[PDB]
């Protein structure tokens, strides 16, 4: 009789509205409460990625022009296929992948931080046509678009993750929304990367690290909920579930060395980019609380491109 | 023989990612193109919702402390059940509402615009919380959260909206995700109308300005959308429809006038608060291109509050 209640916490007899909407309709819904932080990392990522917003008209990308003008129209041609391949990604996890997330939210406020995400990934997406309005002709960006619907191997990747997005288990979609800003874009993040190492289009690359200092929390953030999610599942399930990642990760390595084969034909930079990509395999795995199995061989980038990978965003370009 | 393409352009063979998702798996998926826009409405969207991106950290809401300190402890008490039942509402449009309109989207643009649309209702409830840390006690605040959780008149509001967002008719989603920044908002921003022209809550009615701001834009681009799409319905299915939008507009007065009873009677604010909200309900139906039919005599707001709008 010491420890009854006068009152029960309203917090643990309502539920968020997702969960009404999508699972059970047999309980009153709370407001979210910002005042009472069930886990302080949402609040520390919430505060981050909103003090990071930066919109692309922000870059002085007309600066590129000069070095833009020094490449022939096979590297412009790459550049455009390129960018126009990882608008498509950006425009897959903006409009789909993050906004899948919401429902399956363990608290509150990772609910609202998946939001910004959706809309972040969406700014990304709308940099590159920043790029494109810039640097490219109507012939150039038309022709993009083209070879990226009429390109098998860049689709393939794409279309293995939507049906964990629109499926009903939550591991599995979480674990897609870690591989897209966590993986799938690095093949083609190692061009820009690669020309500004050589003194070309220094103003893209600035745009790049806005995109990876926003890509690199998601894929922290979704990884971390990853974490805590199947920690809860039986040791076999547990062990199911990892088999579940490196499986998905052997098929999308794969798909992405196919694409950067294709992508890279005639510049031979497929196996510097397949590289620059497993690197970030490995670190997608290590956000997952697994270890990564490639070889220093297999993952080794230039110290001219991690110096560009690495180096911090220019905090003039915040908004 | 003379008008056959020798290859058609990408856009018309290909779908958006989310029609391949949700709708039709058997076309390849395009990029979103941002240089060749189909409604210049879309960029002049974006580009303002963006431009206006605000956070609550950069008001001085410290400064009410004074005014806050003015009022006794069942005006606190109204305030912050008031502004955690709006703050109900924004997770409703946050998690669900809005990220709903994204695959139903007319255009490429639009789907990217409902994004950041999910995001700034998410700052709008986090903003309650920033005005609660600063003015209010635990107390107050754990006090509104159980009121909201427990008042079957508040509930029932999202509870009718909810099941548009989740069903798989695109235009009656629209309508009913149109009604959160519509037409619920205007009965719980009477409040912070009547303060602020009584001189109460200056820096909080900053906050509530800044919502209003694009809670405004929200319910226009909704309207817009609303009506384009309606445009492209048999007159059969457009009177339907018409029906649909007044038969759940009436519904939802309905809840939301005893809603407003519960919340306001004890201060003898509530026939105030429903012509505030009944004014708004008229302009609601006139943004998706319908007439108010609304009296003179049932939308009558003071000059003051009016001037806020
Ligand atoms: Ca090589
Ligand atoms: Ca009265």
């Amino acid at each position: 009789s010491n420890i009854l209640e006068m009152t029960k916490n309203y917090y643990d007899r309502s539920v968020s509205p997702v969960e009404y909407a999508y699972f059970d309709q047999s309980q009153n819904m709370r407001a979210i409460n910002w005042n009472k932080i069930v886990d302080e990392k949402d609040l520390e990522v919430w505060n981050r990625v909103t003090q990071n917003f930066w919109l692309p008209e922000n870059i002085p990308v007309s600066n590129d022009l000069p070095s833009w003008n020094e490449l022939d129209d096979d590297w412009q041609q790459l550049i455009t296929r390129t960018f126009t391949g990882l608008t498509l990604l950006d425009t897959v996890q903006s409009s789909i992948g993050d906004v899948a997330q919401i429902k399956n939210s363990l608290t509150e406020q990772e609910q609202v931080i998946y939001a910004n995400f959706a809309f972040m990934v969406g700014v990304h997406a709308r940099s590159y046509g920043t790029i494109f309005s810039t640097l490219c002709t109507s012939e150039q960006i038309e022709e993009a678009h083209e070879w990226v619907v009429d390109n098998e191997a860049l689709q393939a990747r794409p279309k293995a993750l939507i049906p964990f997005y629109t499926a009903d288990d939550p591991l599995k979609s979480k674990i897609a929304a870690a591989l897209m800003p966590g993986f799938l874009l690095y093949g083609g993040f190692y061009l820009p990367f690669y020309l500004s190492a050589r003194g070309k289009l220094p103003n893209t690359s600035d745009i790049i690290r806005l995109i990876l200092r926003d890509k690199v929390i998601h894929n922290f953030y979704s990884g971390y909920k990853y974490q805590l999610k199947v920690a809860k599942l039986s040791p076999e399930k547990q062990a199911e579930m990892k088999q579940f990642v490196f499986d998905l990760l052997d098929k999308m390595i794969g798909l992405e060395k196919t694409y950067l084969h294709q992508l890279y034909d005639g510049f031979g930079l497929a196996d510097e980019a397949i590289r620059f990509s497993l690197y970030n395999a490995g670190k997608f795995l290590q956000n997952l609380g697994y270890e990564s199995p490639f070889t220093k061989e297999e993952t080794r980038i230039a110290p001219e491109v991690f110096a560009q990978l690495s180096a911090r965003a220019d905090e003039n370009h915040d908004f």
